[PDB]
């Protein structure tokens, strides 16, 4: 414990150093660092009250909202494991994810109270269930979760599981990622983007996804702010960028293209750094429109706690960037021998950004970790300067 | 160790991404990142040949030089523990320090062959003894450490001990610091000073000291370079700042004052960041002379892997700055209850920059770590913005 720094320590840090600064702008309401810690502490006492211990799962099926954001914090404060369910899955897949994760507490969103109610009798040690809105069905209302019992934090470390992120393999496979994985991975983003408490993220990606969750947690570790909305609208995005002076964002095609369509260049003047998956055409268009902004080429996955390689796109167009500090990246042949510059092989990783392993799946983990390298399942090549070029799936 | 990233990984990173950039300038002798790795591996392979295992100590008593810099890397590569001896100590203290660390290899600097040979018969497990430069008496020449056997790294973690730094309790006490402690602590400095591979340190402090070693390793982490000299000369420092385009340095008073005396304002133009310990008079003098440079207020010690608190001096003059990321800093009661802002107490620390504990001194370690906080031995207070003000020992 003495040598640990966790997300709990970030929330307390932000409440101490930047208490009155914005943490979140979410559905028309402002939440400061001081008030975020207070709300998270209340919900954390409630989870403890409900009988959640360190290592237990807390599930949420919900679109991005203030309740989800403060629940993320509450889970972090007691060393529990978040199970954010992908709401673009069908009722069978959701049932699988929930059963695979085995939560002690389930939280249903406004639009998802039905689907969750169907799954709930098939779940074992689920102690309490909540809904955001009101408790129509087997759920209590979410406001019942919070407790006034003064919060006393259980014992846990940064290496303990924090989140299970399922991505479809076949069956969905849950990637267990620690608090420390994320903090250390994201410290490199803070550095590359010169993030400070003045910075502002436009959180348009879902918080169940590694990039969405990761970008929020990144700005939070800088003491900065995220603008979070439930749904993506290109024109609303452009207005948010101007209104809140958004400096950074992550995006997947066609989001940036669609914002560029709907935005006057003058609305986007505060943008400094953008990343994600996009075409050379859109990236070059974006950089043309916004001369003071840089698009950042990247490769990563949930198993690598988000970003692994990163660089300004202009430094090496069509690449995925250079390996970040904390990451040793190689490209190997079928028997894990490192290949020379130019040759295509499997992208492999070592270091503290490698995830803990696959939930409920010793076989998949053993395969991922063969010969002491994490295996991405992705193909690529390095150039002479150590830039990675993504070459597809294996 | 699938999950480990150590100093070894830094060297291999730098050789992969910045092979032809300067890693070091040691009295005009240039070393690139690729060459540094090549040299460190040959020395590490030689350390193994001599029978050094992970966790064994390699001692050095020397002023700053290229041999010492390469040795630090060799030791890092095999998970050994460096014992850099403070050369400003008397023969009794050096004897004590060398005995406390119980090294398996001893390296004597050219000026220190006699002191080290004095202590050598009293040491238990010394497999090999070397001297920097020409071989003399019990010492083989340092050049003999290198081996041509292809380097094969042992298994070790970032959390394993890496260096023992002795500071007086009167009797010297050795802080054991991991590779991980240093990398994580110094990553905050890379971030705060916007260090990239273009940056250049003027390493004027001894490498046995946490600030000196920390700065070298910080610039190395960023892929930058250090200009390192055996001794401090203010006039030479001014020339080096100009010739090598030094962007950053740490300094202890009166070093910066003396440089300012000897430098044309024009020679100091590349400088953008300075930290260390100095008077308000000299700091303001420096910032007046160099308008594009910033002096950074700081507090730290060996037991906190170097710097703990950091901020531009102008943001809160006479403070020690704000706690860095990775540090949980508080000021406490004698009962270890945290004090409200304003109240003077003992500076305490949690987090991954906290050292491993004192070498062979469980009583001192237990006292340092009481109630799950590391205790600095220093008094201070926080203001309402969370700036720390240092208030004595
Ligand atoms: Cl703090």
């Amino acid at each position: 414990s003495l040598h640990d720094f966790t997300l709990a320590d970030v929330y307390r840090r932000n409440a101490a150093l930047f208490p009155d600064r914005t943490a979140f702008m979410v559905d028309g309401v402002r939440l400061t660092h001081r008030d975020y810690l207070a709300r998270a502490e209340r919900l954390a006492s409630g989870l403890l009250r409900d009988g959640v211990h360190t290592g237990d799962r807390v599930a949420i099926l919900s679109q991005n909202c203030s309740e989800m954001i403060e629940l993320i914090g509450a889970v972090a404060l007691i060393g529990a494991i978040l199970l954010p369910v992908n709401y673009r899955l069908n009722a069978d897949e959701i049932a699988f994810v929930l059963g695979d994760g085995a939560p002690s507490v389930v939280v249903a969103g406004t639009d998802y109270r039905d689907i969750v109610a169907g799954v709930l009798p098939s779940l074992g040690g689920v102690k309490k269930a909540y809904a955001i809105g009101d408790g129509s069905g087997p759920f209590a209302p979410f406001k019942d979760l919070a407790s006034d019992t003064p919060f006393s934090a259980p014992e846990f470390g940064a290496a303990d599981g924090f989140v299970i992120i399922h991505t479809a393999a076949g069956r969905p496979r849950g990637a267990l990622i620690s608090q420390g994985n994320l903090l250390i991975a994201q410290s490199s983003l803070v550095d590359a983007w010169r993030l400070t408490e003045a910075d502002v993220n436009l959180g348009m990606l879902p918080l169940f996804h590694v990039t969405g969750l990761g970008l929020m947690l990144t700005l939070q570790q800088a003491g900065g702010a995220s603008v979070i909305a439930a749904k993506f609208d290109p024109a609303q995005a452009a207005r948010d960028i101007e209104a809140h002076k958004v400096t950074v964002m992550a995006e997947f095609a066609p989001m940036l293209g669609n914002i560029l369509d709907q935005a006057a260049p003058a609305q986007l003047a505060s943008l400094r750094a953008v990343t994600g998956l996009d075409t050379p055409e859109t990236i070059e268009r974006f950089e043309a429109t916004c001369p003071n902004a840089t698009f950042w080429a990247t490769f990563g996955q949930s198993e690598t706690s988000g970003l692994s390689t990163f660089a300004p796109y202009r430094d090496r167009p069509k690449s995925a960037g250079r390996p970040l500090f904390w990451r040793t990246v190689a490209v190997v042949d079928a028997e894990d021998r490192p290949l020379p510059p130019g040759e295509v092989g499997e992208i492999v990783l070592r270091g503290p950004t490698v995830f803990k392993g696959y939930w409920n799946n010793a076989a998949a983990t053993q395969h991922a970790f063969r010969n002491g390298w994490h295996h991405t399942g992705d193909m690529g090549r390095f150039d002479a300067d150590g830039y990675l070029f993504y070459a597809g799936r294996a």
